[PDB]
């Protein structure tokens, strides 16, 4: 049926893999195993439409992000993830937005800004600060927790709804 190619990007350790695995496999990965490039596929019904989700989980660690650019080129929408307890990952979003623009050769790419680890209390990125960044990009800001599942489905489904507006 209809297929949506989603790509999850962001700094190392922000929770890209945990988010993807929680969405697809329904469990929380507690350990930290740096990702090279992994893909997941699953048939789901989103807003009444039966579709195929192809999610590319990318590397956030520089040393493991070799051919990242090439893997991303096929993506139709991107989840730009940072962790609410990692100010540097939030400041890093700028770099991922630029990479996406290069990979897609477009300044109009479906995207969603995601502030992950919202279950943690050492918050250094306030909601309003992220809402403002998202507003400047003209995209939605959603907070998530791969641990509790809060906002996880919302984040991924919202990205699909953004692709549909493209
Ligand atoms: N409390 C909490 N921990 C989280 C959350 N998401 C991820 N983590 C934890 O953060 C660590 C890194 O998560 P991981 O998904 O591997 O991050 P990544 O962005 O995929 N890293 P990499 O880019 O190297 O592939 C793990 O110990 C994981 O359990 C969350 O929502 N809440
Ligand atoms: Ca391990
Ligand atoms: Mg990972
Ligand atoms: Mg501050």
């Amino acid at each position: 049926m209809t297929e949506y190619k989603l790509v999850v990007v962001g700094a190392g350790g922000v929770g890209k893999s945990a988010l993807t695995i929680q969405l697809i496999q329904n469990h929380f990965v507690d350990e930290y195993d740096p990702t090279i490039e992994d893909s997941y596929r699953k048939q789901v019904v989103i807003d009444g439409e039966t579709c195929l989700l192809d999610i590319l989980d990318t590397a956030g660690v520089e040393e493991y992000s070799a051919m990242r650019d090439q893997y991303m080129r096929t993506g139709e929408g991107f989840l730009c993830v940072f962790a609410i307890n990692n100010t540097k990952s939030f400041e890093d979003i700028h770099q991922y937005r630029e990479q996406i623009k290069r990979v897609k050769d477009s300044d109009d790419v479906p995207m969603v800004l995601v502030g992950n680890k919202c279950d943690l209390a050492a918050r250094t990125v306030e909601s309003r600060q992220a809402q403002d960044l998202a507003r400047s990009y003209g995209i939605p800001y959603i907070e998530t927790s791969a641990k509790t599942r809060q906002g996880v489905e919302d984040a991924f489904y919202t990205l699909v709804r953004e692709i549909r507006q493209h």
